[PDB]
Order: C-alpha cells, then structure tokens, then sequence
C-alpha cells in the first residue's frame, strides 16, 4: 500500500480536541473545540479562524439550561449561511454566523430521547445524516458507546423529521454520502471507530437505508480508528485514522485503502476541503491544532456549494 508524505502547514493551535473543520457559504473557516472545560464541566466552543493570521474567535459557546455542549462535527447549510453542529451533549444544533444558536430536537420521530451526536453529512437532496455515539443528551448523565454498542445513526430530513435509521454501533463517528454522477444519493458510509470498520448502506430515499455491509477495513492494531471523513471529486474517501498517524484513502469500491497519507502527528481527527481547491484542512489531537496540505485533486462539492436554482 503506497504512502505519501505531503507538506503539512500549521494553521493555528491550542484548540482542545480540535474537530469539525468546515467552510461556510462565504468561505469563512470554522472548527469546534469539544474538550474545553470550566470547573470540570463541558464548555465546548465553536470558533471562526482567520486563515490570513490564524487568529481565533469564539463565536459560540453552546449551553442549554446550564448544560454546556461538546460540539464535535459540522456541516454548512445551502439555503442560508448557518452551520449544523453535532454536539455530544446537546444533540443537533443550528448555529448562525453571529453566534446565535438553537437546539434542533430533544426527541426523535419515535418520541424517544435524542442521543449525543458526533458528525454529520448532507446529501445533495438536503437531508442530513448524523452519527450519535453518545448516550442521551443533557441533562442525562454523559456516556459514550466506546465499549457498549448503543451508538445510533439519524437522518434529519428536509421536511424537518429526526429519524433514527439504525443503532447498535460501537461509537459511530465519521459519516459521508456517496452520490451518483447525476447527483443522486447512492451510499451512506459510516465509520465505527474501535472496530476498525467502515460500514455502508444503500440509500433508497430520505431516512431510508438498507443492505448494511462491511464496506472497508481500517489498518492498525492501535487504540482508536476511523474518525472524520470526506470524498474528493473522484469519489475517493479520505479517512482520518486516529491513533495511526495516517489518513487512509479508499477507492469508490471500498475494501482496503488504495493508499495512505502520513501525517506529522499521531491523532488526525477530522478533515475538510477548502471549496474549489485541492487544499485539505486537518484537525488533530496530538497538539490540538489545525493543519493543511495539498491533495492530488479537488474535493467533492459539499451540499452548501450546490445551487438550489441551478439549471445544470
Ligand atoms: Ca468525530
Ligand atoms: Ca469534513
């Protein structure tokens, strides 16, 4: 398995548990700091990073009824410059660029308590697919499915429904949607961290998946495994292999990595492409920093890069 060593450039640092790198519609860059604490209690932050200077600005410190959040993953919205944020303590949040936020739901479509979320991914139809490795959201005691299999997967539909699509995962983490050339959602890819497995489902429609299958295998015996992921324009899946010092690259068909990217740090956590470029921004937990490197090609367009009123 070939391994490349691209040049990594430091962007900024000192961001506890650096995660969820994302770009909004205007090209602004954001990341979350889920491990920031205050007196032993969660006080995670959402930050905007000035790429020119690397200077940080906390735009939001989510808290609901005295319960601080643990924001971990983000997705940019198309129909408005707002961010959807997976929070391990608060569930799903919608955050405005001015710092105002709102909790999306405390219960799913079946009326059961919402679980803490980790990452999310929009399909081109506007449906948001979410991984939920934590137990019930605040005020319930914080728990995570690292050992027990109670992690779930949700789909937040365009018509505002929060539907659990599956469960029994041992820490579902990264998640990505594979689209057909016609732009139709084809497959859902879900990372299950400790098991070193990538799972796939066939997407038949909103909140409708079937044919669960082991899609890929993550290398290493190390503690950890697949964390965040994203597709490049050719549908190659880049996966942060937390604890391995590498970012695995899978071909459209899955299986074993077609190649690996060696990182100058042991714990890559998540990644994201800068729109219209080959630039990938990577968050990592060794130094709690954000880095960037050049990929061999542009990233797959994110949902908020698509046009609602586009002819072609
Ligand atoms: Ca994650
Ligand atoms: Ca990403």
């Amino acid at each position: 398995i070939p391994v490349i060593e691209p040049l990594f450039t430091k962007v900024t640092e000192d961001i506890p548990g650096a995660e969820g790198p994302v770009f909004d519609k205007n090209g602004d860059f954001y990341i979350v700091a889920p491990e920031v604490e205050v007196n032993g209690k969660p006080a995670g932050e959402i930050l905007r990073i000035d790429l020119k200077t690397g200077k940080k600005t906390v735009i939001c410190k989510p808290e609901v009824n005295g319960y601080g959040g643990i924001p971990a993953g983000c997705q940019c919205d198309r129909d408005a410059n707002q961010l959807f944020v997976a929070d391990m303590r608060l569930g799903l949040l919608v955050v405005q660029t001015d710092g105002t936020f709102e909790e999306i739901a405390k219960k799913d479509s079946e009326g059961r308590r919402m679980q803490g979320c980790d990452d999310c991914a929009f399909d081109y139809e506007g449906n948001l697919w979410i991984t939920a490795p934590a137990g019930e959201v605040a005020p319930a005691d914080y728990t995570r499915s690292m050992q027990e299999k109670f992690g779930s997967i949700y789909c937040f539909t365009t018509d505002g429904q929060m539907i659990q699509v599956d469960t029994a995962f041992q820490f579902p983490n990264g998640i990505a949607v594979r689209h057909m050339n016609d732009g139709r959602p084809y497959q859902l890819i879900v990372a299950e961290t400790p098991t070193k497995k990538l799972w796939s489902y066939d997407i038949k429609g909103p909140a409708k998946i079937e044919n669960k299958k082991v899609w890929g295998h993550i290398p290493g015996t190390h503690e950890g495994g697949a964390n965040g992921m994203d597709f490049d324009e050719d549908n190659n899946l880049l996966v942060a292999n937390w604890g391995s010092s590498h970012i695995e690259v899978f071909g459209p068909d899955g299986g074993q990595p077609k190649m690996r990217i060696r990182c100058p740090f042991e714990k890559p956590s998540n990644l994201h492409f800068k729109p219209q470029t080959k630039t990938i921004f990577v968050t990592e937990h060794e130094n709690n920093a954000v880095w960037k490197f050049e990929w061999q090609r542009n990233g797959k367009k994110q949902y908020c890069e698509t046009l609602k009123f586009g002819i072609f």
